[PDB]
């Protein structure tokens, strides 16, 4: 039952749902089908709210950047917010948390999430806020009970532009490796981390859990992804991620400062090529420049761009830009393919909320690989396959969908989307509302 | 933030969001504030299932209907679906959570939900799928807690496409006449209810809080809105349902069956104008036939139809089909209008979708009316901001997606109008 | 020999000049700290003149660290009318003055050097003085030097007299009491209302309108019929701070309003004839005015030929989203836009009296809305590029040859 | 900040203002000697033209009361029908300078003191904007008058004052300038003037520097009178000194002998490295030197000429003969598309655009395919000869020699939507 990712024209006729007609003379009467992502994240609630820069001072918090806070003193920023009625906004959060949400919406098909929960829920409160706001077709069943209160992040915007996150985790952190359903995670076609998720008070268990995730992801090949969370926090130990992503990690989300903290390249382009020496796909959102990504492809089943070739550091990067990415386990002869677009319709008039626009792009790619794991089930022996690709789209036409739902976060103040993209009408549709 | 009814090319610019620049020249210092929508339910989960026409009988229930059962059958009756792994699928329910749960997947702007919830929630049960469940825009802050759990429907499919529904109430008929908020309803644009409210055990308070509503509806001038479930709940006393509706109910949603129970008239265009004496806009789902609509309309401010003129019972009904729809009180001259349209594309909880679609367009105006005030839109009070025709044209396409999908739940928004460097950008 | 407004596809064949005054100045940009502008008694924003020596003070500290990035043309009309004869390809007439001795490599040698080719300057008026040095600092300080000595004798009557647009600026009347300057404006406009030429005035910062609004509105009612602004000027001279508002209100006083309202866009109010109204196909738009697009298709005329005027309004939004990152120098460019329009009416009306377009005694060309299309290009080009000097007109669209001819 | 040459869709992108976010992340001009000269047009009898001792499709120099004789009966007849500034050079770096949209250097004289509505007021305010004459010399005297006669069959002749427009010293010649410039430009005017005159020393002193930092120079002709006079010196000085050479169809012949062009550019391929000759209604050819290891082919059908199938390899990108390892001689000919002296001067300016281009291109995207080797035109002389073609066509429907309205660029697709909507 997924959505078609993106907007595009296709070739090849994509189903839907099941109950198609041409699939139904086709599939089989036992049909699995079903494709999901799943996810981890730190259980989690925004409070939104203009501040001062002397508010941020006050609590030893500095502009732009995610900050943990001791209890005390969150009791004392969230009574000073009431107190002052300065709240503009209470809802769902956490890097993953929007990135599942998001998912949901684009493709209209499930996503698990991974995480705690209060294990006694009152109405009204964080917790129960976090399920009526959450998604409907995102997954929360397989969260964990903890006694303690769910995360909240304090988003403190200032003035226009630069968002502090202040964040009071309470258990958030407290998921255990025994709470990761093997099942689940068995039938993903992707699995969502972030760089936050390392971030913890020490012995607690959620490094242990996210940990065992990843041995289900390897046990059944699913790809393992991360988007990072902030500069600062990679620049501590820029070594220790390089080693992290060899190992496990398969697709790389970033942001262009993100990345140099990572590589100690000033170009998003290099960065992005220097990242491939240890994951398959790297998508990095360039803020006002646009966003890139860089992946791998056969050499055998390259196809070269229509467009004209653009200059960089790797001269003719995008040459190869309508080919789709393969896990480089999977290639034979690898080859490096790269792709940049700009932002959609000369960006927004007001730069707003360009912080969960990259964990939204995220969302784009994902629902395009998911596309791949479904059409592939529906209809395997078509010219979409036989190859073993990772995205049902080439590089070219991912960046075009991934732009589109960026300018699309970026144009609302919250991270997290209601509402997926307006598809074409055929002549038919078209004249019945115009009759 | 609200979304604009429907996908027809418009002669005024629908802002979409208060932020718009040509709006905030306009806006004044302080917000504008957008409008919302309101509905009381018995908090219920569905839980699909398909079963002998065998097995429908042995549990007292008849096929196509909703019938309520004891406690000891629900736990018979359960068991025996996980007994032999019979589940198919479980969501959230009730006529009226899916209709205000539809608004706000269509509209992308809030909906309130009044009923009850169970005070401790824990993870995996069915208080708790109620909530993963619901759309994200609607509003669940507002229910109420009970001790006891939420409303169990068992769908039970007849292989023929029959849908027989089994109740096990719980506590959902709890809701006292102190929990309604009157702020809210006051805000509101329209209250939903559904017939199924009435049928509760004696002395629940229900019906109660509901009487409660409709007094703060009155306050405040909300219309009332009344969706019926099922022929059935009506034949038990046609002439008493006659009699609430023309004292509260303003806006009335039907099937050609439920009709027919409460009229008398076989003909879904006499019975919905028949309606029109009690309530000042009729909506009616005549399932293949298609749908008809009724209301009033200024006879200075009608619009006639560049269609072709229709027969039935009532001459050239459609004749000011795109006109739009008033209040019988705030009109000076009262004029009757009618409109009728096809299934979509020739066909394939239908009814409860292609109402959400009509709320959608009533909002709308509520939502137009105060971000844009000087607009040719509202020389006068109008109750839609589109037109029987246009109104049409929307809920006939809502109900079909209802039908294409399984549960009567919808998860996307319909697909909007790509425009020109839109689709430029997708075919580069 | 001139081009088309625009790039639009025209439903009438165009075969293929313009006056302003300004005080004839040349721009040297630098970019400063904020601790520069309050060493030299300067605020941000504005245009504030500074004495002979103050002002060589300020060019001595940008010689020697070498501060100075680019020196051009400049003036609020001496970009007006050089930006217009790059969009047409016509001739433009410039009055103000010029060192009557020019040695190489000076400031009058470089105004000449850099000015538009088809921009005439010879009407131009000698003085044995400087011209005007505007130190752009990223404010602008002002060293007239003898830019406001214009004499009202060397305003040429015959130049004026076969113009169809007279373009001032604001900052003609802002000048040391006892200079010339003002007077000879009053002298062309004078020679304007003799000829039946409309009058054009566009606006040099709030500040100098806020400290008698009422004055500048008498103004408009007696002499100007053309009024270009922006959001801030156009609050200050009405006291609407919504532009469409303030843009009606000036309607008042002049036949036609275009206000840059920077990321709004920019509106357009004028007069058309109620017989003559061509309604839009765009959507109505909301505003304090209801369906003020409503007419956004007719063609503007001035209030006085209408027998029974309408006001009529457009509006459109900033060109591919607004840029990437020169705020100032893009009314000035949006501006040169309309004059092209208005010039390409009298144009199209000498060399073709059998088209219809001169049903009536038109203003404009084209449509209103078609006009705002046009001058909103024209200020993202200004925008994209650092000067407010444009040195390329538009691309104009070729036909399947040219098509195939390049392909080949 | 420099235009793209010519309207054709690229495969390699080209950055135009060098601001482009693209090239930032990883993060160009041409000069030309001239006598510095003024246009003065007007229609005259045939009596007119003998009557000065002058010949129609001549540049012949008069002297000074010969001159005031001329200029006194243009006005008391009012014949003058328009006034501009000019120079075979003048126009060059004019023309240059709009299609590019980049500056371009003047070196020449000019009075030192400058009155309003005088001819050097005048040729500032005409000159292009973004044209450089920061650069020129002062000068005590008058600067040049070109008289150009027109009759009504269309001969354009020229008298020429002098004046001091010849007094440039070589002195004046800034070293800097011509060093960062991708081409010096030069016409067969500028040995003649009256002896003893330093024109033709700062002539040689420019020369000097381009070849010190590696500038290809440039020559464009007069007339074929101005060559015929000592065809064998001419070829003589391209052989040491020029690196391109400008030509139309008689002019050359007067240099070569041929009668058919083809042959006689390919003769005087021999002394410099590239050559275009204007051939009027025939068209223009173009010849030069490209590496024979890159060379593309073309895919149009191979013509018959004096060199048969000389368009085989029209698609290949010009060399020097000096940078060339194994260099193979390249041709190619282009039809008319759809002021026969003007033009010329026109079409000379395109190349300049492609030559700068590449100068261009290759100091801001080092990376390119583009700019493997040390390449000298950034298109293929199919391509090149598509612009130089437009442009001329271009010249011909107007008066004067020198433009004001450049090339209209392609509208994209989403512009065009724009404009409709
Ligand atoms: N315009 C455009 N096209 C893209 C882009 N990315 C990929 N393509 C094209 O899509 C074609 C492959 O179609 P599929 O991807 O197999 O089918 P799909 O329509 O379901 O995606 C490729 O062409 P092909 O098969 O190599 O050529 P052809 O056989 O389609 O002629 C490729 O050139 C893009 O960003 N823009
Ligand atoms: N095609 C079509 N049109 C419909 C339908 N229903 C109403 N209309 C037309 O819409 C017009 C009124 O526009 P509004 O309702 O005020 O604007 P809106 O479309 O943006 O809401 C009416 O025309 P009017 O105002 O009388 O004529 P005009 O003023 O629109 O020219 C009416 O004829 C329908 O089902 N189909
Ligand atoms: N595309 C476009 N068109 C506009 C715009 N504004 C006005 N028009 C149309 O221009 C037409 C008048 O054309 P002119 O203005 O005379 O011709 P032009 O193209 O040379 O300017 C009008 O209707 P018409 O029916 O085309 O004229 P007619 O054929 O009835 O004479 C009007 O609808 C705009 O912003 N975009
Ligand atoms: N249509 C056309 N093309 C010309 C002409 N002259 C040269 N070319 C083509 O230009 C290509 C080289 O492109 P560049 O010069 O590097 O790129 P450019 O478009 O930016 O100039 C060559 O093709 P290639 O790369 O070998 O061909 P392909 O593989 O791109 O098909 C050659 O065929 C001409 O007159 N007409
Ligand atoms: N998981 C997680 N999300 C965070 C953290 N800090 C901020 N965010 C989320 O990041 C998003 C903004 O980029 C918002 O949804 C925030 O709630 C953190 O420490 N962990
Ligand atoms: N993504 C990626 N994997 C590589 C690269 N070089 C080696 N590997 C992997 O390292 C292991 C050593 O062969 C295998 O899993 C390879 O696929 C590289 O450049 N990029
Ligand atoms: N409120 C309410 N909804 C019901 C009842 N019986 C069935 N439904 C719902 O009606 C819908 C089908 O029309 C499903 O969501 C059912 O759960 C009932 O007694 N009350
Ligand atoms: N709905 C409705 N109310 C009516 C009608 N005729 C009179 N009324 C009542 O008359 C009063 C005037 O609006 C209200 O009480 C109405 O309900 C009718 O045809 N329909
Ligand atoms: N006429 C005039 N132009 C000015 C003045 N101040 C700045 N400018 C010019 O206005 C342009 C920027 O809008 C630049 O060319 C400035 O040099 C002034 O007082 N008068
Ligand atoms: N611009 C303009 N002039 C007006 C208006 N009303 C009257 N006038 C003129 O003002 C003078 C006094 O009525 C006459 O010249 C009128 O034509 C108006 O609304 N706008
Ligand atoms: N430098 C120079 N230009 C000339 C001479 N004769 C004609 N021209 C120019 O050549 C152009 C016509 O080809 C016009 O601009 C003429 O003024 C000459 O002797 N020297
Ligand atoms: N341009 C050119 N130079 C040549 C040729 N043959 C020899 N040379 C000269 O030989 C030297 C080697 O490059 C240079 O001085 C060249 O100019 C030839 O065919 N063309
Ligand atoms: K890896
Ligand atoms: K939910
Ligand atoms: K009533
Ligand atoms: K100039
Ligand atoms: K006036
Ligand atoms: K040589
Ligand atoms: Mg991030
Ligand atoms: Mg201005
Ligand atoms: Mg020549």
């Amino acid at each position: 039952h997924m959505k078609f990712p993106g907007k595009r024209k296709s070739k090849h006729y994509f189903p839907v749902n099941a109950r198609d007609p041409l699939l139904q003379q086709f599939q089989p009467e036992n049909e699995t089908s079903a494709a999901w992502v799943v996810g981890i994240d730190q259980t989690l609630v925004d409070i939104e709210a203009k501040v001062d820069d002397e508010f941020i001072e006050r609590y030893g918090l500095s502009a732009g950047h995610s900050l943990v806070i001791e209890d005390d003193v969150a009791e004392a920023l969230y009574q000073e917010l009431k107190q002052k009625n300065l709240i503009t906004h209470q809802f769902a959060g956490g890097t993953i948390g929007n990135t599942m949400h998001n998912y949901s919406v684009l493709a209209d098909d499930r996503s698990v999430l991974l995480g705690v929960m209060c294990s006694n829920i009152e109405i009204g409160s964080y917790a129960y806020r976090y399920l009526c706001n959450t998604s409907s077709r995102t997954d929360l069943n397989y969260l964990q009970g903890v006694d303690g209160p769910i995360g909240r992040c304090f988003t403190l915007i200032g003035e226009s532009g630069e968002r502090t996150f202040a964040i009071s985790p309470g258990h958030m952190n407290q998921l255990r490796a025994e709470s990761i359903p093997e099942d689940v995670i068995a039938g993903a076609s992707a699995l969502v981390l972030t760089s936050y998720l390392v971030r913890c008070k020490p012995g607690e268990p959620m490094p242990e859990a996210t940990m065992k995730a990843i041995e289900y992801a390897k046990k059944y090949n699913v790809p393992v992804v991360l988007t990072l969370g902030t500069k600062f926090v990679i620049a501590e130990n820029p070594q220790w991620w390089q080693q992290f992503l060899k190992d496990h990690v398969s697709i790389l989300a970033m942001n262009e400062d993100e990345a140099e903290a990572l590589t100690g390249e000033s170009d998003p382009l290099l960065a992005s090529d220097k990242a491939l020496d240890w994951v398959d796909l790297v998508l990095c959102t360039a803020g006002p420049i646009g966003l890139y990504m860089a992946g791998f492809t056969e050499d055998e089943a390259k196809r070269k761009t229509q467009h004209p070739l653009l200059p960089g550091a790797i001269a003719e990067f995008n040459q190869y830009e309508f080919s789709r990415a393969m896990r480089h386990k999977d290639c034979q002869n690898p080859l490096r393919v790269y792709s940049h677009i700009a932002p959609y319709m000369g960006g927004p008039e007001k730069i707003m909320n360009t912080n969960g626009a990259g964990d939204g792009a995220l969302a784009a790619l994902l629902h395009d690989i998911t596309a791949n794991s479904y059409h592939r089930s529906n209809v395997p022996n078509s010219s979409k396959h036989k190859f073993t690709w990772l995205t049902y789209s080439s590089l070219a036409q991912v960046c075009k969908y991934a732009n589109r739902v960026s300018y699309q976060v970026l144009n609302q103040h919250s991270p997290r989307l209601t509402r997926g993209l307006p598809e074409r009408e055929d002549s038919l549709e078209e004249s019945y509302w115009d009759r």
